[PDB]
Parts: C-alpha cells; structure tokens; sequence
C-alpha cells in the first residue's frame, strides 16, 4: 500500500525501480529488497488475462522454477500472489544478452569462450538430467550477470509468459530436423542449439544465417559453416560433436563434457554433471539477522524446512548472495 | 451332505470361484453360511508334503494366530482333515496395491499418506511381535473393498502362495554386498521403496536384468518428480539409506511431519493390540439363536480355538 514518504511503489517487501522488460501477458521490473538491499528482477504476470488451463500450466512452471538450483540458471527467490497478479522475484542479470554483448564487443577469445560454454553446458546438462527440455533456445535465454557469469533465463518456461514476437529468435538456433519433418522433441534438439551457441561465442556470428527463412533453411539443412582462420582445431572438433544433421549421431552433453577443448586449462578440473549441494537451512548468522528483522525463530525454521517461497525464505536466500 | 449338482461346501462355508492356484495351495472365494460374510479360503493339499514342508506350513498357521491388526489379513477358522488343510481368512477384493497403482496412476499424497500409516503400523507391529519378513514384494500388499491395506504372507516363506519375481526391486542394498541379510532394517528399506510407488506410481530402482538393478540399488539415487512435496522427499531420505546402521527406525519414523499431516492430535504411534472382547451379548444372543450353547461359546472363545464358534463370533463383528 503506500510505503515511505514520497518513495517508489512497492510490492511485498520490494521497492519497484523501473520497467526493464515489457510485452504480452508480462512485465519485468528491477526492484530492491527493503530488508536486505539486494536488487532483483520481478516478473509481473496478469492472472486476469489468463484462462484456467494457462493458469494451471503457469503454476506448474513456477513449481519447475523452484526445483532449478544452479549457479548459472536464474534462481527464483519469492512468489507474491495477489488476486489479479503473480509476482515472481527472480535473480537479476544486469549484463544483458550474450549475443548482444558479442555484437557490441566482437568475438570472445577461446579462453573467455570456454569459461562461459562450460557454464552453459553445465546448466543445460543439469536441466536435461531433470528431464526438463526447452527445445526453443534463443539469444534471449542466455544472459550475463554484473560478473560476466552466464545466467540462463526462462529455461523450461513456456513463451506465453514472457507478443507477436514469438518467432524472431528461434530459427537461427532451430535444429535441422524441424525443416525435415522428423520429430522435434528431445534433448538432441537443445544440443544442436548449444553448438550454434558455441559458434557465436568464438566467431561472434551465426553459423547459419539468412536474409530470409528460405535461405536460413537451405543452409541449416545442409549443415556447412565457415571455420574462421583463427578457430583452433580443437574448437573445430568440438563443433563437429554438436552440429550433426542426424540427431542420434550427436553427442550427449554428458559425453561432451569430457571433450579436449572444454577441458583445456582445467587438467585437474574436468567438467562433470553438476551435483546439487544440500541447501544449508541452519546458518545461524543468517537466522539471527532475520530475528533482528523481527521474524520469530519458530517461523523461520518453518518456512525454511517447508521450503515455502515466502518472504522469510526469500530473505534468507538473498542474505545470500545469491 | 451335498448341496446338489450348485456350489460345494466345507464346514460352514460355501465355495465360490477359485481366485488363485499355485503349486501346493489354492484360494477360493467363499461365503460363510451362518453369517453371510465373504471370506477367502486357502486350501492346502497335505498329501504331497514332505515333513519339512508340513512344519513350515504349521509355523505359518501359528503366525497368523498371533498377528491381529486391522491391516494384516486375519485368520478366522481352521478346518483340518487327515489330508487337507483350509485356512479361512479375510478376503481382500481390491487386489495388489502396485497393480492398482499401474492401472489408476499414482495416489495423491493425502491418499498415499493414509495407506502408508496403515502399512507402517502393520510392519512395526510385526517387528514388535519379533516377526521380520526380509522379502517384501507387491503381492504382500493388498487392498480391501474399502480401499484399506491388508498385508498378506508377512513372515512366511512363499511355498504356499515364480517366487523371485517381484522381490529384487524391493531388496535392500546389503543383499548385493555379501553381508548379512536379516534384521528389520531390510524391511525398512523395502518400505522406502513402497512409499515411492504410492506417491509416484512407479519404482525407484529398476533394470532390464539383475546387474542393472544392482547398480541402481547400490548407488541408491532415484528421481524426485516435480509434483513431489519436499516433505515426502525428506521422509524418503530416512528409509533409502545405503548404510543399514544409519537407516531410520520405524518407531522414530512414525513421528515424521509427512506421516502426520492432517493428524495433528492423532499422531502415528506403535499399534497396541487390545484384549479381544469375548463378552458381546448382542453377538452371543444372535449366536444362541443359531443353536449354540451359551457356554460352549465361552469354552471356544477363551481358549481361542479357531473353530466354528470362534469364526462365527468374529465374523459377526464385521
């Protein structure tokens, strides 16, 4: 309700700073957590505009979001739900989109590229192991935070909840089996997209481009791409593992993590499937601070163990980093 | 005498369809004439048994007489002839829990909860009577007409029920470590596997052959579906513990949050067999109406003979 003399609007314990994404059934605002100081990105979804089927799908998606806990996937911090609106307090990536960065600053050096691709392959692999496939990757799915770390956004989140824009991003990342008419589900598809993502990181360009769809299709179906003169032969070899026309001949991410290029300069640190560490819900330094914010220990233990995504849990998580 | 070439009888029971045929034993649906109640009769050809099998058979009869729990198939009466043995017991019309799962999908946690309290109670009770199964399968959990659990053949061999069919997936990891495979801990692990089926509608560990099964059981990792409450997940982490020493005890597990949700003042606690009421006049008067003497009733009921009076009295209880 109005909070502070002459300040910005608030939802829940969050100060709303500025709209940083508009479009369709959803807005996104930058916000600051009053209790804690952290900045967050808050999804605002108009429930009003949604039918009961959408509504139910949305909630199950929000449930998936809760399960995703990876250093490179944007984390969910809190759900505030009103009568007309749904507020998803997400982790904030100020860096922008990866591909945008690439256009602005040119290609990445293979070392820089490797560091990011490791994170991307780790993140997308973690999602596959949980049987979450996206099958629709666009530039808009890969973000950078203020620390130039990869944050994957909206993975497993359907497009209804992010307007006539649905097909802008997809074709350059779509796998050839879409244009052939063979089945277009399965992690195989995502793998195709990841190879494309690799290419843009090290070349600063799309491996398959086109002035129109006809032209993009032609190239994608044919699967041929410049190996720019600067591209190390190991990088060329990695690409061969991702961009194979026949989907069953593509490498799984689990195998690909063993590749010579992905592991270069990481002798003792071979990339592996990510093992989710048990969330410590007993950090007493953190609990004491919240006691100080006027929350009872009884109530903290409860929201934490229950793992409800309310203001208590959020504060804890945000206290943080994260 | 005969019933007319119409269904045959044995004792006070009329014999309807056969519901299970195995080697050594058959099971027939039957109706108890005096009372109308539906029963299952296990018919065992003594004729074809060597002394050892005979003894195993009688141990299983001893064990049924001890176990009395609303969720363990009860014994009502025994009829023995020099050559045939009939055990008259509760009918479970619902079939096997796992079958019901496969047919109708997983239960909602509220539903899985109330079945699981029944299962936990019953096994803890057997452990309390010092009876440990070490061989939990799907066919050990049946459902009755009212959707209540009825554990069958707990504490038995399977000689009188093809045998290694269902048990590997419920087998405890120590089975594949050449250690000792006894102790209630094994039953506890299996119980963890059963939870998984109730809430998921499938198995936590599976494989196309023994090796594959072993590898997954030994690793002890398993999928947590999106729909599964974190409380349910936490409770599972108390049963599916690779180290037999670190596995939760039933008596402690009964106090779990999940186990008790929607039962705030009615927490799960070890079962306490009440003393059998042998003094229900309402029933006794009905029985005297059937031609039984007042005192032959006490004779039978005190001693607890599993004869025609005892069966009649208990059957009148339901």
């Amino acid at each position: 309700g109005a909070m502070g003399s002459d300040e910005q609007p608030h939802i829940g314990n969050y100060r709303l700073l500025k709209t940083i994404g508009k479009g369709n059934f959803a807005k996104v605002k930058l916000a600051r957590h009053i209790l804690t100081g952290r900045e967050v990105a808050i999804k605002i979804i108009d429930k009003t505009q949604l039918n009961p089927t959408s509504l139910q799908k949305l909630f199950r998606e929000v449930r998936i979001m809760k399960i995703l806990n990876h250093p490179n996937i944007v984390k969910l911090f809190e759900v505030i739900e009103t009568e007309k609106t749904l507020y998803l307090i997400m982790e904030y990536a100020s860096g922008g989109e990866v591909f945008d960065y690439l256009v602005a600053h040119g290609r990445m050096k293979e070392k820089e590229a490797r560091s990011k691709f490791r994170q991307i392959v780790s993140a997308v692999q973690y999602c596959h192991q949980k049987r979450i496939v996206h099958r629709d990757l666009k530039a808009e799915n890969l973000l950078l935070d203020a620390d130039m770390n990869i944050k994957i956004a909206d993975f497993g989140f359907s497009n209804e909840f992010t307007k006539l824009d649905t097909f802008c991003g997809s074709p350059p990342y779509a796998a050839p089996e879409l244009f052939q008419g063979k089945k277009y589900d399965g992690p195989e598809v995502d793998v195709w997209s990841l190879g494309v993502i690799l290419y843009t990181l090290v070349s600063g360009s799309l491996p398959f481009d086109g002035q129109n769809l006809k032209e993009l299709r032609e190239r994608v179906l044919r699967g041929k791409y410049r190996i720019p003169f600067y591209m190390s032969t190991d990088c060329e070899n990695l690409l061969k593992r991702f961009l194979v026309l026949n989907p069953i001949k593509r490498g799984t991410l689990e195998q690909i993590m063993k590749d010579r290029w992905i592991n270069a300069g990481h002798e003792e640190d071979e990339l592996k499937p990510f093992v989710e560490p048990e969330l410590d819900i007993s950090d007493q330094k953190r609990i004491d601070i919240m006691v100080g914010m006027g929350y009872s220990q009884e109530e903290i233990q409860e929201s934490l163990s229950k793992m409800k995504y309310d203001e208590i849990t959020a504060t804890y998580l945000l206290l943080g980093r994260k």
